């Protein structure tokens, strides 16, 4: 029919000066930590720059000894904003190394809860845990991201299970909704086995009672995990991918999603074998 | 009870592994131009630079335009300029989600005042990652707390769900244009969505969807140079000023980041 008016003009700023930098609201300064260790306060010094990520390495064998020390800060700190603020901003702009390397802390920091017996819950506040949620969605992103072969080139896609799960997370969040939909099926592709370990831990958090079932199924898949599995599964099928692909294109378009090196600004340490 | 998962996906325990797998880049082809000023553009375009260093006024585009064509469209070094660009983009944080945008608006209507086409197959490094970028904005919108969105005069909070949901689930590009058209845009969020979907929208219309070609190109005319980091701007401004939760300034924060990365980008346009 006629054309409509397309939008209101009051919407624009008022005409001034070119804005060549958008506004963050100013940061209060933190306060000190409560630790006196000085091997934590060391590796929080660390966590705050974009270390090259082969420093940041830590063998997973030593990690028992080191969790109730740096619970000082990562369950206790009087930061807590500040601290999941800066994970989330490296998280929120991550490449898939990036990605990688804070799911893999992530799982072995969930293994210590459980070797522990402590509880997930969203209520008391843990600085890793609590940016699992948004470490979900960002790895679904890069995976929407890969050109398709990247699936359909495993033994197994299970090209069916990946769609949905990304559908779910990316359309709505639907956590829970996305453990009820992998609980179906035995996993037999390294990609639907990096989305349920990448699940499981924001989906452990958010069940209540009611939802006793999908957390003992969380409670499997974390349980199953050996550090270092994600970029285990990613550098494999990575190599594997350059070695079988035809497409001219695909590396190109691969190469920008997984990145030239991680951004460990925020990250603790990269937990391997 | 189901077995979990099949052992064998499981790789072989070797090497710890700190780094994932690219190939590296050829040896890059010379730019085909002697141009002095594209040459020092390309050369900025390749770090990151302050954004301040980037600027471009309204009133000089017009006439740069046709001498940058010769790398933006004809670079033998397509991969490398798109594939650079496309990874700035997929790592963006909103302040350099802004600057693309701007460029690439800017950009577009310099194919309208020349008339030139749209489409998938005429090779441009900067239209070709339009796509790329409505995606990223969409991300970005959906990560903010939502009091960004009901905080506004008129906040059509439903407009900006729907087309968030429509290109966040499927990439359904051309069904977000579909639904913006039957409404007047009211709110300065669902004008940046507009903004963003319209050269990617543009790009893959057929000879069947002359209409919604129409509407993008109405958008496209209407754009001001500057206007998204304008509105952007504007808005972040005020909601600082009258938001009263501690949670959404750290939030916020995270989203919008402190810093663009400018690789890749070739100019800033402003008024
Ligand atoms: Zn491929
Ligand atoms: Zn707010």
């Amino acid at each position: 029919g006629p054309l409509l008016k397309l939008f209101d003009i009051s919407i624009l700023p008022k005409s001034g000066e070119p804005k060549l930098f958008l506004p963050v609201p100013s940061l209060p300064c933190q306060e000190a930590e409560k630790t006196n260790d000085k091997y934590v306060l060391a590796m929080a010094q660390r966590a705050m720059h974009d270390v090259p990520i082969s420093s940041k390495q830590l063998t997973a064998n030593l990690l028992p000894v080191k969790f109730k020390p740096l619970l000082s800060i990562v369950r206790y700190t009087p930061n807590y904003y500040y601290w999941v603020s800066m994970r989330k901003e490296t998280i929120a702009s991550a490449n898939l190394c990036t990605v990688a390397a804070f799911l893999d802390e992530s799982l072995c920091w969930g293994q210590q809860y459980l070797k522990n017996d402590f509880i997930f819950s969203e209520n008391g506040k843990d600085i890793i845990l609590d940016t699992s949620s948004a470490l979900l969605s960002q790895l679904v992103h890069k995976i929407k991201m890969l050109p398709f072969c990247h699936c359909l080139m495993q033994t197994t896609p299970q090209d069916h299970i990946v769609k949905q799960v990304c559908y779910l997370i990316a359309s709505n969040n639907r956590i829970l909704d996305a453990v009820r939909y992998l609980q179906t099926s035995v996993i037999k592709s390294p990609i639907v086995l990096l989305l349920a370990y990448a699940v499981c831990l924001p989906a452990a958090i958010i069940c209540t009672k009611n939802e006793t079932q999908l957390y003992s199924h969380c409670m499997r898949i974390l349980k199953e995990y050996r550090p270092g599995d994600v970029m285990n599964i990613l550098h494999e099928s990575l190599t594997q991918h350059l070695n079988k692909c035809p497409s001219s294109t695909c590396a190109y378009t691969t190469r920008a999603i997984v990145g030239t090196k991680a951004n460990t600004t925020g990250l603790f340490f990269l937990p391997t074998q």
